[PDB]
């Protein structure tokens, strides 16, 4: 039967069901003043899904000049078409090459850049801002979205959305590697996967797949979303409660030094935005640290809310378009205060 919730993570999340439920507030508040994170499905059924296609981009915007990054060793691709990155998105014998003649794993950096969102994508913005879950939280004039109504005191998020796009880590090795390294950010944010690309011409690792959600600590009511609803996941998160990202810090800095890093007793490996929490370091964080995370399956339509202050990672399953909307809520707001 339709419910209005489910609980992932062994009881730990709360999976709202109808994005669009005038009640989803009672449930919702409770988990999120605890500094929870927390996941609404079915956005995708809101949208317009001819306005989210890789296609659709590639043939409105392709002339435009960006940079992108290999995920697998950081190394920036300078002033290229950004057609380049979005043929290549589903189709890999028409991706740009490394010197190892290797089909390379990419993320479009700054794209739409800064705040131009809304005005290169007039028609996206629209579908996206009146189809967000928990409005009264996540429009930019809702009822208990701080953002527009703090003195210089506090930092203010930056006008948005902001895109996410880059390609799915494919290899064994590629299973310690990140889309996006482990960092925090002192707004709250709402993180829409908008379409998700299953490959072609190497198009049939779906095993590797298996092995990374595996191995990532996934709980097993989210393996059933897989094997048994045939819904598309994208993204593999971690995250942490904003109470632990100094333990976090201390861990990252005992292993730059085992590493043999040089780096000042104060320095900040979360603001480096320079690590992935691979299999061994998550494992070493519980045990030596007492630290538990959040291991989180972002299948498309999936809604994650990010508590302001915790620190995240992300790693694509398959190649990812996401779309986020930062947000100021009552219950965080301390994250983004310059005093005290
Ligand atoms: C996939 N999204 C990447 C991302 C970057 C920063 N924060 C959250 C997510
Ligand atoms: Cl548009
Ligand atoms: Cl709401
Ligand atoms: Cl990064
Ligand atoms: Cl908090
Ligand atoms: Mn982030």
């Amino acid at each position: 039967s339709m419910t209005s919730h489910s609980w992932l993570c062994d009881g730990r999340l709360l999976c709202l069901h109808d994005p669009s439920n005038k009640n989803n507030w009672k449930i919702f508040r409770e988990c999120w003043k605890q500094g929870q994170p927390v996941l609404v499905s079915g956005v995708h059924k809101k949208l317009k899904s001819e306005l989210w296609k890789p296609e659709a981009f590639s043939q409105e915007f392709g002339d435009q000049d960006v940079d992108l990054v290999n995920c697998r060793n950081c190394a920036i691709i300078s002033d290229v078409k950004v057609r380049d990155f979005w043929d290549g998105f589903e189709i890999i014998c028409k991706r740009l090459r490394s010197e190892d003649g290797q089909p390379m794993v990419l993320k479009l950096k700054d794209w739409p850049p800064g705040e131009d969102f809304r005005d290169m994508m007039p028609t996206r913005f629209e579908d996206l801002m009146e189809n967000l879950p928990l409005p009264e939280y996540t429009k930019r004039d809702g009822r208990l979205n701080l953002a527009s109504r703090l003195p210089s005191y506090f930092v203010r998020p930056d006008l948005g959305p902001k895109m996410y796009n880059a390609y799915g880590l494919i290899t064994a090795e590629d299973r310690r590697v990140g889309t996006t390294n482990l960092h925090l950010d002192v707004s709250d944010a709402v993180n829409v996967m908008v379409y998700v690309g299953i490959p072609i011409g190497e198009g049939a690792h779906d095993e590797e797949v298996l092995k990374t959600i595996d191995e990532g600590d996934a709980d097993e009511v989210t393996k059933e979303r897989i094997h048994d609803h045939k819904e598309k996941p994208g993204a593999l998160w971690h995250i942490y409660a904003a109470k632990d990202a100094e333990k976090i810090r201390e861990l990252l800095r005992k292993v730059g030094e085992e590493q043999g890093q040089e780096n000042p007793p104060d320095h900040d490996p979360i603001h480096d935005q320079s690590w992935y929490l691979d299999q061994t370091l998550r494992k070493r964080l519980y045990e030596e640290y007492g630290v538990q995370g959040w291991a989180i399956v972002q299948f498309l339509g999936d809604a994650v809310f990010i508590p302001a202050g915790a620190p995240h990672q992300v790693h694509n399953l398959y190649s990812c378009i996401k779309v986020a909307e930062d947000f100021v809520s009552p219950e965080h707001v301390k994250h983004c205060f310059r005093l005290t």
